[PDB]
C-alpha cells in the first residue's frame, strides 16, 4: 500500500495488516497528513494581540499591545492605580488608554514636560 505514497507533506508511510498509516510532520496531522495544526488561524487574539503558536501546535499565546491584557488582550490595565502622572497631574483611566490632566505649567502625555 505504502508503494502509492499516500501521506502527504511529506510524512512517511508504514505498511500495516489492517491498513497502511501515516506519521506526519507537524504541524501536519491526519489519516494522509492533510490536516494543518493552526491554533492561530481562527484569529483569536483581539485589540491588535499577535497570535503566536505553540511548539507543539496544540495552543496559541497572545503578545498585548501596550494596555492590555488577557489570555486573548480584551481585558484593559489601568494605568492610574500606580499613577504615571507627574507633577500632581490626576489620571483618568479609559478604554484601552489613560489621560493626564496636568495641574498649571506643566504639559506631555504624562504632565512631564
Ligand atoms: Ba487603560
Amino acid at each position: 500500500e505504502c508503494a502509492s505514497n499516500p501521506c502527504l507533506n511529506q510524512g512517511t508511510c508504514i505498511d500495516d495488516v489492517a491498513g497502511y498509516k501515516c506519521n506526519c510532520l507537524l504541524p501536519y496531522t491526519g489519516a494522509t497528513c492533510e490536516v494543518v495544526l493552526a491554533p492561530c488561524a481562527p484569529s483569536p487574539c483581539r485589540n491588535g494581540g499577535e497570535c503566536r503558536q505553540s511548539e507543539d501546535y496544540e495552543s496559541f499565546s497572545c503578545v498585548c499591545p501596550t494596555g492590555w491584557q488577557g489570555q486573548t488582550c480584551e481585558v484593559d490595565i489601568n494605568e492610574c492605580v500606580l499613577s504615571p502622572c507627574r507633577h500632581g497631574a490626576s489620571c483618568q483611566n479609559t478604554h484601552g488608554g489613560y489621560r493626564c490632566h496636568c495641574q498649571a505649567g506643566y504639559s506631555g502625555r504624562n504632565c512631564e514636560t
